[PDB]
């Protein structure tokens, strides 16, 4: 396998049983990592993910957790440390979204997205970093952001806001913990073939519409993001902290200005 | 009396709501919109005689003003603020979401309670404020204006203040999104990003002459900002002089976002 | 009487000052009763028309010929402003050019023309003004005319994009370097504006509507809306504002294709 | 022979052109691509012996190398480089524009000649290289790759180095434009943004122990980067591991762009 330094590393992944979280889990499995798959409620799906990691050449457990509950996130990290003996890479990937005209957006609906996407990642990051600090481990944190930490997103102001906050949260943590060798980075995916986009990509007109907004011309395969994660988690990225590495087929470069329009 | 010319004639009689409007930057803004003959609604949290002191100044500067108690983390208080303004003055023209808090905690030691108070105040309160105003603007075909009080820390990361940094980074994307969502209605939404300003949020810090000097050493222009320098920016952004300006963050920071340590060709 | 009382009798130099945004700024500074030095490349009568507009608006004005790609022309321009009006207060580097070319087919000469005018021109202007400000303890002001394309990449206009991207870091550097002296240096980033740079494009009704479809606010900007930004930046109202790019773009930098929850 | 493992199998036999390939970051990239069993075209300015040494290192690490003299400010020399890569190896896969120069001058003192040398070398040179590679890629339907060596100074302003900073900010928008322009053909274009690195560009500066420590104090990770740390990013960006990655600047800077002065909760 590609990243030899990733062998036997303990990697926790929130939302690790579907879409991007699962591609990441599998890829860390391919690197002979020990993967801790957090899941919200679909245990049968998490078990399939667990199997895939093992099949790929890694070790895997599954831990139920709601990233909006502090006790759950504390449990999630404690379990990784107890079961595998340490923690090396923390991946806050869990996130949700839904379209609502902004002036019509309820506080409850706003809160759900902030709590899940932003505060969820803070809690994970804090628990991981607490462990690295207490134990002198030059650990790693990867937060799953989006092109929407840069690209504003009407009807998804809660989402955009959550990712914007994630950006400064990551950059702050990276700066604060850099002198201890703790690296903190975001990945910013573009439009990806995952369950979050399942209904949208079912409609051939909407799918064609999303594609027209991707300069590279195709919706991303989840393994393309998993590749980014493996790089960032690895010692290949030893001098890289505080960044957002966009994997977006050109989305953040303003797709409407193609061909010299404007 | 109209015994002096004012800079932005289009601001005269405009209804301007300002959260945290009784102190620091909020008060400086309140006073400035008064100077332009605006109808200022000063929101405050607890100190009523402070709020009344500010209402006095808005009037003495040439504006109209009411004070309204409200906690921006409380949804009904935000709805009430916007409702009070429309009831008392007949409309709403400019929403200024300025209330905010901060405190230093090593991030690995930051409690959810503490994180949440900062996120709820700084970011969520600004969303609520913005939502209420834009709701009103939309239902009445008013080309209204929102100003959110961000910081240099929507760009500058801030160790020991990870919650504050996150709240301001969220406000950026919130503001930018609203700006884009509502641009076709001519509703403009913008951030201001102050650097170190001489206000109560910094009073403890600035009382210590070594820290005061340290903060100044991080300001390329070499002095801590006067609150009226920020209000000058809000007055501009709120006015029709900024008609083509939406979705921006206007930093008023004496050069802080330009990386103070790289002066003199260091690095 | 006018908006920014502190702009009265300030000496303001404007490259490309005879057309488009340049002319709109010249007239606006005239309304603020400033002394405007209109630099122009080679249309003397248009520059004379612009001078007449400044004066009527309530300012003073001179016209000075100069090619911003020539160091001696830029030196002469600043020197002329000082000799004629006595000093220099605001340097506006606004001259710029563009043309579409597939990047893999773009000639070096063409690359160079756009780079030298748009970026190196603004450097020369900025350097000359700052040199004067520094030698004479003046708290002067520099405004460089950038574009949304210091942030929005622009296929077929790679030379232009590169020029504005460079101008961004140039301005930010100078602002940092000279802030301790009270010299403010800022960019303006306009979106699509109604000027001669876009005349041929906007005479074509399909292209015109296509550009308008990329402006969230729904209209091509009027030059006066950019001049309003310049007046604000030059004035003491912006006393604490340096090193920024103030986009005036009707929302263009916000990604127009992401409206309506697309993506 | 393939007697040892390497990380990126898809880089095997890829043709990789590196300007300034004989020293510093260029040399580390040349070698790393050699470790990946690539075919490396080492462009060099005037020190032939040093280039031949670099050639030897690449071969010893497991690659093929040739050396091509060329001044990146000369159109014909850049054209020659690409044509020589294509003639000698049969194709071109990865174009790396890495040559760059700098020198400290107070900005109001900086000569046109000195400004032009830096702009022509750093920005224009990178344009010509990117143009020639992309021309070839387009004519032959190759899904090629361009890596331009930028700097933290495409984001961090740099007094005394205004020419260098402009050149890198210009590179940012050039790279992002090209990436947008040629993404539909599957040609990927990216920048690397290194922080302070241990190379000949910083040699005089780092031999001064007080400047050395001063620079270190501005790097949050606490150390001057090793050149192979940038090489690692280049290997990544060039591989199909980065298949969905284009138009980006990947900063490898030990945290420099995160504003080193705001550590410890200062400001
Ligand atoms: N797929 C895309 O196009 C893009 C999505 N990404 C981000 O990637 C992340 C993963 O989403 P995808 O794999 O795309 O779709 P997904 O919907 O399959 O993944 C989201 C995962 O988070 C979990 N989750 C939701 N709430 C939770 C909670 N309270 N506690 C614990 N887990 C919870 C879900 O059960 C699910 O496993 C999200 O953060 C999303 O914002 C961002 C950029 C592009
Ligand atoms: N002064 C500075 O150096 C900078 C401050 N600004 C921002 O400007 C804003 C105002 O702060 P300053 O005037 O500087 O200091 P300040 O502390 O005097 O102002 C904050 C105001 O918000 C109010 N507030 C706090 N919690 C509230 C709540 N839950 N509901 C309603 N109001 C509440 C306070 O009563 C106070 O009036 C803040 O958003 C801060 O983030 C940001 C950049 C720099
Ligand atoms: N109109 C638009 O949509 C936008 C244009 N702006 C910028 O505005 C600036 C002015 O252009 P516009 O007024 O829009 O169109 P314009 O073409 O009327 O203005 C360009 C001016 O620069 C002058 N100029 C060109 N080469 C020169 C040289 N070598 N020496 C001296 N002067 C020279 C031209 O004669 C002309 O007066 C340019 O820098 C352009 O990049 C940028 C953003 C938006
Ligand atoms: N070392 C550092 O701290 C950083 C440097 N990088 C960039 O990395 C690149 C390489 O520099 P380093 O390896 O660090 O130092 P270096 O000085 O060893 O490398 C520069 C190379 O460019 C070549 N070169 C200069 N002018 C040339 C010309 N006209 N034609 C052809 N080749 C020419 C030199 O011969 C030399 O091989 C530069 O573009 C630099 O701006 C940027 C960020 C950090
Ligand atoms: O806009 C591109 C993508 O942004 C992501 O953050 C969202 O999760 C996707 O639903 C969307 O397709
Ligand atoms: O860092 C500069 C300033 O940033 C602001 O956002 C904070 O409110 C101040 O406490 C601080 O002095
Ligand atoms: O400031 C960080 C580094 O920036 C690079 O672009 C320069 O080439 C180096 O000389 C400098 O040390
Ligand atoms: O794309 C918006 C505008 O950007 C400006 O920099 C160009 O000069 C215009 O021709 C263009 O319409
Ligand atoms: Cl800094
Ligand atoms: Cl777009």
């Amino acid at each position: 396998h590609m990243y030899t330094d990733l062998k036997d590393k303990v990697v926790v992944i929130t939302g690790g049983s579907t879409g991007l979280g699962r591609a990441m889990a599998v890829r860390f499995g391919q690197e002979e990592a020990k993967v801790v798959i957090n899941y919200y409620n679909n245990e049968e799906e998490a078990l399939d993910a667990k199997k895939e990691v093992e099949e790929a050449g890694g070790q895997a457990i599954i831990v139920q957790g709601d990233v909006t509950k502090e006790e759950d996130v504390v449990n999630l990290v404690q379990t990784a440390i107890k079961e595998f003996g340490t923690l090396d890479v923390m991946i806050n990937n869990a996130g949700v979204e839904n379209p609502v005209p902004s002036h019509e957006l309820s506080l409850d609906n706003w809160n759900k997205v902030i709590d899940t996407n932003l505060t969820g990642a803070f809690l994970g990051s804090r628990e991981a970093i607490k462990y690295f600090v207490e134990n002198d481990i030059k650990g790693n944190v990867i937060n799953m952001s989006s092109v929407h930490e840069m690209i504003p997103w009407p009807l998804f102001v809660h989402y955009a806001a959550s990712k914007g906050g994630m950006k400064l949260m990551t950059e702050t943590l990276a700066l604060e913990y850099a002198p201890k060798g703790i690296r903190v980075n975001n990945i910013g995916p573009g439009a990806m073939n995952t369950p979050i986009n399942a209904e949208k990509f079912a409609d051939p007109v909407q799918r064609a519409d999303v594609e027209s907004m991707i300069p590279m011309g195709y919706i991303g395969k989840p393994e393309e993001v998993a590749a980014v994660a493996a790089f960032l988690a690895s010692s290949q990225a030893s001098y890289v902290t505080g960044i957002t590495l966009f994997a977006d087929g050109g989305m953040t470069k303003y797709p409407s200005f193609q061909f010299g329009r404007g």
